[PDB]
């Protein structure tokens, strides 16, 4: 049974760099969200009887552990195009896998949330009475992608991002950072996993938890086929573009934050 | 003394492979049964009083971390026929042990049950009022065995434990996997930990966490001749039979996601 | 500076061993009993608003990993009465120092008490009117020392430290087992604490956690000399006995359950 | 595009290391007091919707461990004005950095406060109606610095932070201790985590997690002129000087404690 095994191995093996590392942000990504939306599904749809918002942030926190040991060897998992700008933008990593990866987190991000409402059909088509809504008393689409408050504007909306993945690049910068290792080597999984916990609990009120253009704009797009229809974008005066471009700008702004006290002043 | 304990541990020495990493997965669904069903008594029998929804999740997820610990060195601590079933059909394991774990692992968690109803006697009598009921406002048999809520039909609750299983499974196999080893050797105990708890979390809502045959039926088949009598079995639709047969056609559904991804493209 | 630091070790020194563990043991109960029933004051004396039971769990459970990591190379940490029993019974420590540690554990977890009731003079006296009452919708001495529930009778009352205790010693004789290490060695802080929070959150419900009869005895002999009065001992019909004889019959209890199906079996 | 990423690098370069560490600091205790007050401003700008207090204590917990990753190794860490006075009063580092430490502290503190404040600049000015009230039911001030609840007094508020600092002292002490290692090196992080974990749900009811002369008067003077006023300080019979004298001498008080017991008494 063995070589039955190991025959199989061998035929679907492909010798290509890229194609394996885009495979496995697929991947990464996929459980990321699935886990990521999943607990989001559990809190709302139960109206806060299967736990509260801390349910939120340890499984998302911990989704990111999981899907970093899932796929860390094969390509790193960085599970965020703002994170992999933040590598490109060093040097540590060439510009023609940018949009290589942001295409292979998007797509399985996608997926993420086809996972997540195949799981909870019935209490998605039932939480409203047999229809879907976008937001409100009985909204279903924030299970997925993350919408503004009441109270937000989008200024400040717009800031929310810029600071969420500023710190978290700050943070993630100095796991990865070969030349400061206050931790041993290996605990990359672990540590990056808290950075992501304490950014829920500290920041993910106005909006929610997105900090990752992969995690937002991937299921949103789902939604809009699944039934809820074209009132996912206009939402809150066009708030798609607002987790998209942000955390953009907010990972070259964690990065002069970053190298110009630590980064740089290391040997 | 210290001679007397020493000829007590000759005497007893069983030098059989196979009989020895039976009675150690016996003990290792004992500790996660009886920590796993122990919790959900203390949050349903006190309505909530001494914890949520996330005391269930910490303490699942966390008893698997300790009975890994007890029983990891002499066979592995499966602790599941569906990861059995998996470790199986990768020629990791030989096709003659499968029986055997199943039946040291369904009993254990039979006798996890035993555990806890001894230890919270006069809480599940005095629940209903000296009567034992299987499900609804007063019901108790849910705390052994998973059942399904109101909303969950039988498709889709079918399709919760094969996404709950091949998700379980994609995770465990990154972090058995020889060749894919992005964190220190020896800590899968702690990263099996965190796959169980965020399951309890994502997908814990429809009918609970189950996702182990062993932890489902085990229990279940205890609380037949405790006293909850036939409607154990016949409540929601026979809904017995699918904890045992979903997961396992979830174990083969996550080794096809892995390693036609990540586990056959590595070196 | 340094000179007269150094001079200062050199005067205080003692090169008695069994005296130098005996004080590690005070400070290790001391940190575990403050950090232990001060949780327990901030959701008793709150109502709530400040935590619910699960923040009981982790500062029990993480306080023993702070405790351990302060005396663990100095005496090992046991800070149970029954824990060290277990020990002395697998001739791996002498018989010599069970009443020494036993003393040096029950004080010092009297200790503990004294440092929390004044860090809540104020709450504790106005909980119920500047009057001390030790149960009920005002009561305060709950917060020290565990006492039973309104369900719970006499003969399931012993029987919830014997398996409470009973577990605790499988899971913490597996870790310190020599011939059983599924983890890089040193990380016994870390495994010891997920033990003690996973038993509150599964058997914390009938009278508490307590499953050492020096956090129950130690605090309690406190409350008796600070304004309870003698009406901390004969509630629930002479309850004080029952974590203290209980749990040392339940350290040999988990002896022969986890020594006779994996201990004896190692090589 | 490497070679201009390395130009840079040594354009910036100070080769000071008394400067480098300060930088580090600033930035440490950003991290800290912008998680640590961002996750008060969760819980109480929500009324609890988004988290109870346990968000709190996870939050500043792990915020800990994030900082001492990204400038442990640069400076160590201290994050507190009284763990900076241990360090120098047991000859382990010079007195000149002491008042360097705490104004790079002090500042870097204020400026967390800054970025929260920006960050939920609409949910403060909408919490009480477009005015700034310093505590109250509407109260904001509260989310940055901490302030007495209504049954604390003057006496016994001021042992609270002796006997929160001082435990903290003794669990650092014990970590940071070159003989004193009963973890393997370079878990520094990960322990010092858990100690300001346990410290929010043990003593975190009086008035808050303070434990750090920089994390409450920094941000405090932030309020002061962010539009709340003279009120911050007079509040509760000048509340203000309580949380910055009290610590620095309980971390003197926990040298005392620890180095007479276990400290002095290794090899
Ligand atoms: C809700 C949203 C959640 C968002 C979570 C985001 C998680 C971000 C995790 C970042 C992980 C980065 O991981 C880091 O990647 C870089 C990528 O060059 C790796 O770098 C290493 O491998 C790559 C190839 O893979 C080499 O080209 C490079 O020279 C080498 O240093 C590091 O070894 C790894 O530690
Ligand atoms: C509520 C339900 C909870 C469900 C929790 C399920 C937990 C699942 C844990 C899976 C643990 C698997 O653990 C893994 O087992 C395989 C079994 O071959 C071991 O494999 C190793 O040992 C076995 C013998 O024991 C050898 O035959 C094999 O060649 C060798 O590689 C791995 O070293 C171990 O890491
Ligand atoms: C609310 C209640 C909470 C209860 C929590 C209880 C915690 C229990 C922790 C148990 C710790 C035991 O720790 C274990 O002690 C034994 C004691 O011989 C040590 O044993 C070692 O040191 C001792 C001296 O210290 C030697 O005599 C012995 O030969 C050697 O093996 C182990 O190296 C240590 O790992
Ligand atoms: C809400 C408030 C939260 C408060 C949190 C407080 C966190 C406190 C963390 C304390 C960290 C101390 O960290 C410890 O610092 C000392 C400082 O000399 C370091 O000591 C080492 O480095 C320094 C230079 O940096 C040398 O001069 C010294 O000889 C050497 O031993 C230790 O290697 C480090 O482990």
């Amino acid at each position: 049974q063995k070589e039955l095994m190991n025959r199989c191995g061998e035929m679907l093996h492909i010798r290509y760099r890229l194609l394996r590392q885009a495979l496995a942000e697929c991947l990464g990504t996929l459980i990321l969200v699935m886990f990521g939306c999943g607990s989001v599904a559990q809190v709302v749809l139960s109206r806060g009887t299967h736990g509260g918002f801390l349910t939120i942030n340890l499984a998302f926190g911990f989704a990111v552990t999981l899907a970093i040991l899932v796929a860390g060897q094969v390509s790193g998992a960085h599970l965020n195009p703002a994170v992999t700008f933040a590598m490109c933008f060093l040097a540590r990593e060439p510009w023609i896998k940018l949009p290589i990866y942001t295409l292979a987190q998007t797509l399985g991000a996608f997926l993420g949330a086809g996972i997540v409402f195949g799981l909870y059909y019935d209490a998605i088509w039932a939480f409203a009475g047999n229809e879907l809504v976008v937001s409100g008393p009985n909204g279903t689409a924030g299970i997925f992608a993350t919408y503004p408050s009441g109270h937000l504007d989008m200024v400040n909306g717009f800031f929310d991002q810029f600071i969420g993945t500023a710190a978290l690049i700050v943070c993630v910068l100095a796991i990865v950072d070969p030349y400061n290792n206050p931790v041993p080597r290996g605990l990359e999984a672990f540590t990056v996993g808290l950075v992501v916990l304490v950014i829920g609990t500290s920041m993910g009120f106005n909006s929610g938890t997105a900090v990752n253009p992969a995690r937002d704009f991937g299921p949103r797009l789902f939604t809009a086929l699944a039934g809820w229809g074209s009132e996912v974008f206009t939402t809150g005066q066009n708030w798609w573009w607002v987790p998209i471009v942000s955390p953009l700008l907010g990972s070259i702004g964690g990065v002069f934050v970053y190298q110009l006290m630590i980064g740089c002043h290391l040997e």
